[PDB]
């Protein structure tokens, strides 16, 4: 692979309603925005059906649960500014209409909720810098002007609450090293300048906390393996050096922290199924590779469910969701095998960053 | 002391908005609930003052956020039945009327939020049981019958979410000893029995998670010191031995996980002056206590702000509400001395359990 | 028990010669010293017999392995003065004559290796006081004169070396609390003041280091329970506050740390079998006390073979000495029952020190 | 670098005497070795001088301190047959003259001490595998017969005890990997069948054990970065996965464990500076490699010193022997600059493996 390769991304966006029951967000062949959810937070839910959002798009969506519980989605659009919509109440199949934020879009949308409770949205610009836009009051329609945080970004950007609720944004630059930047305090207009963390990453960043309140990223590197950092903490604002992971990677990693505490990784693998590592213990060494049965043709998206079982949705083969998911709350529980959330296919609307 | 002593309660409940701004409940010496709010979750953020639900009430008020963001308070009435109001809108001062849930309650109340968005209610009973009542669905004002979970408590009940989803509710025994029971399935009615942790506590039991998903339980002995216990995990169903510290403390320890994944346990000393411990290292040994300027009234109560700042709330000699805090969002932070929240006196309106 | 009771000791001193075979010193009705070996460094081996050192003593016998592998006994004589005596090769049954060190004791003796290869040993003194004597090179029958480190000790001394090499010393206080003294060079003649750790303790203090660099101090305290403290660490002078253990114990406590690199504690307990308790997790919480079967007349003294495996130590009811063992290295290892290691009867040769 | 390169390696061997003064072996212009040592166990020891052992070698000298104190040294001959010689009285500069142990030597030799006292080297011979020779009883020149423990191997043995006392060998294979075969009973005549690791290394392996038991190893890979992998444990006999540290080495690693816990690794960096890098927590992230001033001509050789200061010492562009070290036991200590420890020069002596 090339330094400046994106590795395959993942085929949906999914969140967690007020409720806790997982919901999915891609687009179909009709280059719309389709959803399907649990009907409840059991291990057994059925789904609900593909339902279908009118409008044309033109990156993959991205969602977030508001601080009121409401689910709003952020998707470019055929004019290629930035649109949302959101559920009218918690819980429920009402739904706005696609509405304006304008701006010039060149990325997939990337939302994070500020600790004072109001959703921020970063992309790459028309002059790929940074831009970001956000509500100006908690889970309320009104959002600020767009601004810039500068620099120049080859990846779509990452953002992640530190744990004293400062938003930290990570993203590729021009020279194909991860490069970060962040609030300086928490939910202010106050940002650091940008600054790299070296290597090269060859997928976007994918960014996680773990219990001790320390920040880790993970990344494909320019090897095709998996790589991670994380912050040194103790009121440094130093980082580790870099690791890598044995085993060839074909797409983005998704990161995930179990209720155990330890954090997961899950990643196409080099036979092109679906991978998963783990710490074994207490920001311990990483298990070898495990793979799960069947090819699949995007990245995995990881969730949580409301008992803490891990959720893992794939596109297949034949251009369809599927998903699978431990059958039990702990550690070491068995999983199922691929199962099928029929009724559309999906396509990889990702912005084409080049 | 005696084995059968309840040591001395807070003399507010506090809670996070959904804009994570703090909110204090107490009753004031007209028997009723009143208020106050932070107006922006800031560290300079000044009080709203104040304000008054009408209605009298006849035990501590016990505040929970719902999944939709919208607080709700409850409290035992005039009339020994389970009263609640709520804001009706998420961060917003229009609240419901107090609305009856009916009931015999014989002790303060005590909620949680199980993992699928619905809050639950537990009390002592007519009968000296558990009795609990629910939400049936998120976030709605739809709830269940009054159910009984049997057993003969001699404290108020603490109740708390297990990493896996499931609700466990700590309570004194008969024999003043600390029992527990469950949820055997994540927000499900489908309870195990009563079980002894043994020992001998003389204050309501206090309960928080670790990072790494194991209960923790903190209480005063029958020497009048802190005494802790905690899960063993990894799928056991054990507990660890009891531990006590040394220090005689004079009301209810109040316990809080700092935003570096450590715990820090806070208690008025022998001395009547607010004490501090805190874990020196992952699950580590525990420091000496460390004191605070000021004699206090009531046990403390705890709180983080939105940046993870660290919050106490007590009942000062003058019968108003002190509070201090962390400066800064470090384990490290330097702290504040006591600050008036003025404009009313506070009285300890707790059940009496005798 | 009162606050100035020093709990029932163990029956026998052990070391691991130079090739870790367990050798175990002990006084019998004689009131000579006895000693008895394993033949070979095997779960399986046999015991080569008792064997007796001629010459009468008048405190319990201490041992050591000097830095060339040679076992050396030390012990009060009939004149009250110190006396010792040592293999005069590496695991060989040739052994000197008990020979003098002179100076007047009136506690049983301790014996440490200083991190340059000489031992050391302390006592209390004539006048209450702690005072040591060391070999001048290492491994050489070249001593010191006495020399006093003052203070006024109600206990017999514990001591132990820091991971940095500086000898530190324990002893109950005439205040009936834990006092400390330590090196402030390693393995150099620069010693502390007196300082207390507070609290009260009923049996001799008994000291550990943790894999960390920590020392960890076990006692009995005055409510008969077990507890601990240990050091803060990170350059830091500091120690923990003290915890407790529920269980009441009937002994003093023996500690050790396991191949896994964490604690276990070993006691006598309130129904008068051997107690067991572990740490669960690293530094983590304490197991609830586990018992073996048999009725105990000693404190357990705990030593590890070649391979890791715990064996225990104790004083039968016959009177002589009973031992058991894990049968395998693991942790979760099991154990066998309590087997004869006959041929002579001990006594409790420690010590009155009132 | 081609995948069977191995990297530069340390140029003396360094062991701990009995009093634990650091002495050093390596090999002059006249094919002979030669060894210096601290005169005392102080911070500001000086060095006693070159002294020589008559006799002309051929490969790098092993030391091991025997389990009675006394310093014995290995080395392959001019008849390419191993020979060894010995300190004849611990912390005495008084030796045997070279003494035969005959076999077939084709690598640097490896000494081991079993956990039953007794020494055990390790060697390839005229076949390529892998074979042994041992001390059959502790601290005795009776030595057993040479036998083979088969394998093909391109690398010199690295050999480390595991906690529960069983020997562990690590080595390059045919095919450029790591493998690894071990006791399957303490200090027995009884091993595993050979088992890879995989990967490729460039350098020798270095095996190290973690407090908490485990066995760590690290090597150079094929990107010539710094790699390692640890045991499971938990009784498992899985290892992880293999990580990499980013930054280019051109030497062979030394591991220690400070005295806090902790790793730390030393090799040459990528320009020929000694680099370190450390366990930033307890298993935790590995710090950003950091330098030390000045070109170094071998890969470091690192020591502990009776205070657990750490010791470094390397091959000069002068050809010869420098060293530098922490100033205090502290981990955060500062450390001096090369110094050199003058006298003669020296030569690397280590067998041409291909
Ligand atoms: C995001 C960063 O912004 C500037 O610092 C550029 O010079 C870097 O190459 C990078 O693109
Ligand atoms: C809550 C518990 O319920 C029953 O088991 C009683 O026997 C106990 O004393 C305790 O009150
Ligand atoms: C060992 C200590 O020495 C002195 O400080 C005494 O005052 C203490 O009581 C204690 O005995
Ligand atoms: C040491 C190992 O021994 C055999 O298994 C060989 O097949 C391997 O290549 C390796 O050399
Ligand atoms: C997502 C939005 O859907 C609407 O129908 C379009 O008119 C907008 O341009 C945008 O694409
Ligand atoms: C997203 C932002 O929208 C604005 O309208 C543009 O002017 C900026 O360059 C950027 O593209
Ligand atoms: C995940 C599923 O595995 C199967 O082998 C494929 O045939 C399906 O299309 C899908 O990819
Ligand atoms: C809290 C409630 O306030 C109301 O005014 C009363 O009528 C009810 O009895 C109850 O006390
Ligand atoms: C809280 C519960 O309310 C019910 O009405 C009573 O019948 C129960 O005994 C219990 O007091
Ligand atoms: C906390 C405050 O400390 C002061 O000393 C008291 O005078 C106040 O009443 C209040 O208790
Ligand atoms: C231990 C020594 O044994 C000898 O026989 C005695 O003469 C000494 O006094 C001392 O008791
Ligand atoms: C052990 C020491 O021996 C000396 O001879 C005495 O003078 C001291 O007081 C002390 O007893
Ligand atoms: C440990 C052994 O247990 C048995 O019950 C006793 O009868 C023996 O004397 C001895 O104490
Ligand atoms: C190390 C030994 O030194 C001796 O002098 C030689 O005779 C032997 O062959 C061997 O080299
Ligand atoms: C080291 C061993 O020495 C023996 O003499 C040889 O026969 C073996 O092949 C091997 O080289
Ligand atoms: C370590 C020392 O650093 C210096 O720069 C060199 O000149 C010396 O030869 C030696 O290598």
């Amino acid at each position: 692979i090339e330094n400046s390769a994106i590795a395959l991304s993942g085929i949906v966006s999914v969140a967690n309603n007020a409720d806790n029951r997982l919901e999915v967000f891609g687009v179909s062949t009709d280059s719309a925005v389709w959803h399907n959810w649990q009907t409840a937070p059991l291990p057994n839910s059925s789904w609900a059906g593909w339902n279908k959002f009118n409008g044309v798009v033109t990156s993959k969506p991205a969602v977030h649960r508001n601080s009121d519980g409401r689910l709003e989605v952020f998707v470019r659009g055929t004019d290629n500014a930035l649109w949302h919509n959101w559920q009218t109440a918690a819980d429920t199949n009402t739904w706005s209409s696609w509405q304006p934020l304008y701006g010039g879009i060149t990325s997939n949308p990337e939302v994070c909720l500020n600790s004072d409770g109001r959703l921020e949205v970063f992309v790459r610009g028309s002059d790929n810098a940074l831009w970001h836009i956000w509500q100006t009051a908690a889970h309320t329609n009104s959002w600020s002007n767009w601004k810039s945080l500068g620099g120049t970004l080859t990846s779509n950007p990452a953002a992640h609450l530190n744990a004293d609720g400062r938003i930290e944004v990570f993203a590729r630059g021009a020279d194909n090293a991860l490069w970060h930047i962040w609030q300086t305090a928490a939910h202010t207009d106050q940002w650091s300048n940008w600054q790299s963390l070296k290597s090269v990453i060859t997928s976007d960043p994918v960014v996680i906390n773990n219990c001790d309140g320390r920040l880790e990223v993970f990344a494909r590197g320019a090897d095709s393996t998996l790589r991670h950092i994380s912050q040194i903490g103790s009121d440094s604002v130093s980082w580790s050096n870099w690791q890598c992971l044995d085993g060839v990677i074909t797409s983005a990693p998704a990161a995930v922290k179990n209720i155990s505490g330890q954090l997961e990784v899950f990643a196409r693998g080099a036979d092109n199924t679906l991978w998963r590592t783990w710490q074994t213990s207490h920001n311990g060494p990483w298990s070898n590779w495990s793979s799960f049965t069947g090819i699949i043709a995007s990245a995995p998206t990881v969730a949580k469910n409301s008992d803490g079982r891990i959720e893992v949705f794939v596109l297949g083969l034949d251009k369809a969701l599927w998903h699978l998911w431990q059958t039990t709350s702990s550690t070491t529980s068995s999983w199922t095998t691929w199962a099928l959330i029929g009724g559309i296919t999906l396509i990889d609307a990702s912005v084409i960053l080049e």
